[PDB]
């Protein structure tokens, strides 16, 4: 089903958003039918578009990363054959058990990019966004047409908009924060006075501002989070996949920054 | 038959003007062998290539396109084959069969990308122009240094240049009426006051001012195209092009 | 695979002009590499560069403002030039006196395959100078001992001094050859105006263009001795670079009458 010239503009909008946007997209309009593979999508099929972009982009430091949106056809292929190298490493067999509806298909170089033409670049545009991703791997139940019929006019709720915003807000106190560690560490690195100051600071970091704003930012955070989960996600507390998002991505920065 | 870094400098200039002029270059040019062709270089391979770039940029309307040069192999192999899709469907018939000669060849992809490299992409830039398709396309008739030969040191007349421009006046007067429609269109699907309000609008729309100078620009691009018309119809490609979008543009957008 | 710093370190050398990437190497592979030196220069640096002017629409080289690193499709046509120019019967003394630094011709399919799975270290869909490089001479070299030897090499000031005194001269050249070829255009002006255009042409030499070119080039030849008797650390590469490229730019552009 080719798209509407209306639901073409939603769809490329939607994929030119951060990926993890472009995630919650997805998983809000397909809630119903993949809720059981947000976790794979969220720590395997999003660290590895992010890592393939990154490399792309030249930086090799997560905080230092602005999340991208997509791919070129070489960079795709560096993405679907690094999912497929996770996959099958045998540390990683829970995963290739527990979502195998998830799990990417190994393709030759030449074959991957027949696929990317044929397949995976619905809007014509020679890149592979996550959205175009997911739409592909999900097929057995979403194509494009049906993603927009889904997703169209849906605004995100701004209590979710906080919600998003205060996590983002979290990243760059994070930033913030890693940059004067390595700007330490690396001063550090210089013998005498000093050189010296730089040591006592980096032992001293997270009891200094930074960090300590960064604390506060994880509060603000959780009770934006909270506040949105209560409002939207059902008891336990259509936005479904950005409540569970948001959740889980709160939940991993406390555990990497939090007490 | 390889270019001299003059011509090769010439052949990169009109390489990255918009396709339309490209094209223009290319009819001018080649007017005595290819004007039979023209129709299916306007309304086929000119609007195959349009699509394919806008389609790069993600813009799906042809008032919010700013018009392109080049596509890199990617964007060239979709362009190839949606022109090969366009031309061996039954509802197009006609145009394969008054065309023959404009016929593009199906071809797999790497068999593709290989034409690409060895024979379209002359500059070595790794983008496939229009130019570089029409005169790969008719290789019958034309090349690279044969073309640079007809076409270096004819510059464009300056009444036909005022027609061109005349006639991206009118562009930049349907990009602002349709966006004008299309930003009331929007507000009409609000419930309540507001949508109705922007209804309302919509009916008046014509009667307007955006409306109003869009007319203006359509007589004025006809007016120019006449000038130029009457004192050139060499310059035969750059002639027929602006009447054909002339026409177009009246039969769209005149009374 | 590289760490986090040594990769970023990599991707910054990479991301450097050309030329820096190969003094780079051969300031890190002195030893293993001295005598491919010109070859990488004359052949494998001139390839590059030139594909890398197709890309950008450049067809004069005193036009050119160096790049960094090429696409895939570029990298094809960079490594097919290579082949060919190195199969072409008029250049066997280079095929012959530098076959380490030989490349070997592929199809399309199996140069992108090499491209990705060996050449393209820091996969970005690019290939640099620096890559290039490492992988032609990889009997001795590798991304990880490349970083470990010249992540603590620093350019001394002296012979950085003399880089930019060099790059200097380009500057000068541009000049001058722009204006050659704004006369050269004018003088094919039918009338009295092609005569005047002529003769300016025909005394360009004598000109204030070509003067500030030819004290560019002395400069640079100070700046150049300079570096070269303090550390001809080390900074092998370096050296021997900028004598070679200043003895290039002397023969094209100093004393030409013998
Ligand atoms: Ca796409
Ligand atoms: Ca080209
Ligand atoms: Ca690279």
């Amino acid at each position: 089903e080719k798209l509407s010239a209306e639901a073409m503009e939603f769809f490329c909008n939607v994929a030119k958003l951060p990926f993890s946007q472009q995630a919650v997209h997805f998983l809000n309009a397909y809630w119903a039918e993949v809720s059981k593979e947000a976790e794979f999508i969220y720590s395997v099929g999003w660290e590895t578009i992010k890592y393939a972009d990154m490399h792309c982009k030249g930086i090799q430091l997560v905080f230092k990363y602005d999340e991208g949106n997509d791919l070129d056809f070489d960079i795709a292929l560096y993405f679907y054959e690094q999912l497929c190298k996770f996959c099958e490493d045998p540390k990683n067999k829970n995963y290739a058990t527990t979502y195998p509806i998830s799990q990417p298909q190994m393709l030759t170089a030449l074959k991957r990019k027949q696929e990317l033409r044929e397949k995976v670049d619905v809007n014509f545009d020679g890149r592979v966004s996550f959205l175009e991703y997911l739409l592909y791997q999900y097929k057995d139940f979403a194509n494009p047409a049906d993603f927009c019929t889904r997703s169209m006019n849906h605004d995100e709720h701004p209590e979710i908009k906080k919600a998003r915003l205060a996590l983002e807000e979290v990243n760059k106190r994070i930033r913030a924060y890693e940059e004067e560690k390595a700007r330490l560490t690396e001063e550090s690195k210089i013998p005498g006075v000093k050189g010296l100051g730089a040591t006592n600071m980096l032992a001293q970091i997270d009891s200094g501002p930074l960090k300590e704003q960064l604390n506060f930012a994880l509060i603000s955070a959780e009770a934006a989070v909270r506040t949105a989960s209560k409002k939207y996600g059902g008891a336990a507390y259509s936005s479904a996949g950005a409540i569970w998002w948001m959740n889980r991505d709160l939940e991993e920065k406390k555990k990497r920054y939090g007490p």
